[PDB]
C-alpha cells in the first residue's frame, strides 16, 4: 500500500526534572478532566504526588503515585473549552524537584493555580490559534516533569 | 536546576496519516490490550479500533470515532514484556489502515488477529528493549501506528 | 521571558530501518539539495546518499559511508517552500531504502530523481505549512526519511 | 526486511522558548565544537551561536542570526564520547539563553565556557549510552539546547 506518512504533534516543554519513567497520553477526542492528588492539607502545605488526566469515558491515565505515601486531598478540574497554556512551580520534595503546583489556563476559563505555589516558575505556552490536546513528562513516586502536545485548532 | 527530562526511543510509525495523533505511554506495564471489529470472525473482520491499558486504570481507545457499528472484540491479555508487533496494511473504504496485528513478547505470541491481508508491517526493536507504549494516527480506524522503547 | 521549548511536528518517516538515526533542521531555509547514485542515467541510478544545505555553511550529509563509488550527482536548487516529498522505496542489495525522490513546492516540482520502481511513498503536510527539515535512518543507503514541518 | 525506522531517545530541551526549532544529528561523531561570543575573554563572552560538525562536511550553525558583531570564538575537539552536558541559563538583551557550556566526555571535560550566572542546566544520559546529535531552540543567541542519545 502507498506508504503515506504519519504525522506527529509539535510539542512543547518538557519542564521540571528527569524523572525514571517517561509518560505520555494524547487522546483523540478533547481532553475535559484532570485529577491532582495531594498528601498533607490546603490549610498547610500542599504535596503534589500525582495527576490523572481524562478524556471523556475509557480515556484515562495517572500519573506520579508508585510510592507509599497516602493520598489526602484531591483536587477535581472539568475543563470548559481548549487548554492553550499551563503553568505552575517547581521545588524539591523528599529529594527531588518535581512540579509543586499547576493552573490550566483555557482560551474561556483559568484553573489555578493548585498545590504549593512556592519554587521555581515554569510556563507553558504555545502559538496563537493552537491548542494543547495532550501531555508527556517524567514521573516516578511524583510528577518530576511535564511537557505538551499541540496542534492548530 | 533545569536537570534535562527524557523521552523514549520511537520505533515506526508504519501505515498512513490520520486524522489524528494519539499517543499512551503508561508508567506501569502494558497488561490488556482489547481489539474491535465489524464483520464476523467465521468471515472476515475489520479492524475499528484498539483499546490499550495498564492496570490500575490507565486505559486509551483509538480508531473507533465512526458511525459503523461493532460486531465483535478480541481480548489479549498480555503476559510478559512486548519485543515486537507485526501486521498487514489494507484498504478500506476508501483508507489505507492497520487490518491486522500481532503482539508478540518473550513469552508468548498472540495473533494475527483481524485480516490477514495487504501488505506486512514489522515493529521490531533493539534487543535487550522492550515496548513500552504506543503512538500513532486514527479517525474512524486505525492509520498508523508507532512503538516506544526502552532498556529491559 | 521563561517559556518552555518548542519542537516542530513530524511527518513519517517512511521507508525502513536503518544503522543510523539522522536529523537536519536547521535555522535558515533548505535551498540546496545534492542527490548522489551509483550506476548511471543512461541506466539505472541507484540513490546512494542526499545532501542537505541551507546557505553557506550549513550542511549534512547521510547515506554514502559504504565503499561504493559515486557516478552521478544531482543538484536540486529549492525556488520557494518545499510543502511536499515522495518517491520509490525498493530493495537494493538486500536493503530496503529510499530509491526515487521528487520535492514539490508551492509551484514547481523537482524530480522525482533516481529509479522510479517500487512501493510509492508520499510525505504531505497541512496546508499552510512548509518542511523546515528532515531526519531518517541512513548507513550506507538512505533507508527512511522524514520531515519537519512548521506554518508558513 | 520492512523493518520500521527508529528515532533516538532525546533529553532536553533546557532554557527558554526561541525562534526556530533546530535539531542536528550526524551519522558519524561529532569531533567539533565551536563556540562564538561577544565581549572579551578577559571580562565577560556572551555566548551568540553555536556550531557543531563531524568530518569537514557536517557542519551546523545555530544561534549567531542577529547583527552583534562576534569578538572571540572557542574551538572545542571533543576527543571521547559526550556523555553529559552542563552550564547556565540567564538573561541577555531580554532573552533567557545558554550563557554558559560545559561539554564532558568519557575522557575528558571541557568548559565552564562564557558567563557564570543564573541557573544551572544539565543534561544526563543513562549509563551505557552517550551524545549523537544536539537540538533546541534559537534566534540571536541560543535560546534552549537538548540532545538525542542511544547505548554506546
Ligand atoms: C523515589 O524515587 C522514585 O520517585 C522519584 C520521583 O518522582 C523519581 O524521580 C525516581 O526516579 C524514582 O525512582
Ligand atoms: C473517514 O475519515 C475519517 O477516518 C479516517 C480513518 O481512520 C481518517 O484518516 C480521516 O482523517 C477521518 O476524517
Ligand atoms: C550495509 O549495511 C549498512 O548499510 C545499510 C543501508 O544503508 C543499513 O541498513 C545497515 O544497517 C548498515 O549496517
Ligand atoms: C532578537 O529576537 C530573536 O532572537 C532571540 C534570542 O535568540 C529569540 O529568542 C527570538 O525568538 C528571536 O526573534
Amino acid at each position: 500500500a502507498l506508504q503515506l506518512a504519519a504525522h506527529s504533534d509539535a510539542r512543547s516543554g518538557p519542564v521540571g526534572s528527569n524523572g525514571g519513567q517517561f509518560w505520555s497520553f494524547r487522546p483523540v477526542r478533547p481532553l475535559n478532566k484532570i485529577v491532582l492528588s495531594f498528601s498533607g492539607s490546603p490549610d498547610q502545605t500542599l504535596n503534589l504526588i500525582s495527576i490523572t488526566f481524562s478524556s471523556n469515558p475509557t480515556d484515562i491515565i495517572t500519573v506520579g503515585g508508585v510510592g507509599p505515601e497516602p493520598l489526602t486531598y484531591t483536587e477535581t478540574v472539568n475543563i470548559d473549552g481548549d487548554i492553550i497554556e499551563i503553568s505552575g512551580m517547581i521545588a524539591n520534595y523528599k529529594g527531588y524537584n518535581v512540579i509543586r503546583s499547576i493552573k490550566f489556563t483555557t482560551n474561556k476559563k483559568e484553573y489555578g493555580p493548585y498545590g504549593a505555589n512556592a519554587g521555581t516558575p515554569f510556563n507553558i505556552k504555545i502559538p496563537d490559534g493552537n491548542k494543547i490536546v495532550g501531555f508527556f513528562g517524567n514521573s516516578g513516586w511524583y510528577v518530576d516533569a511535564i511537557g505538551a502536545y499541540y496542534t492548530a485548532k
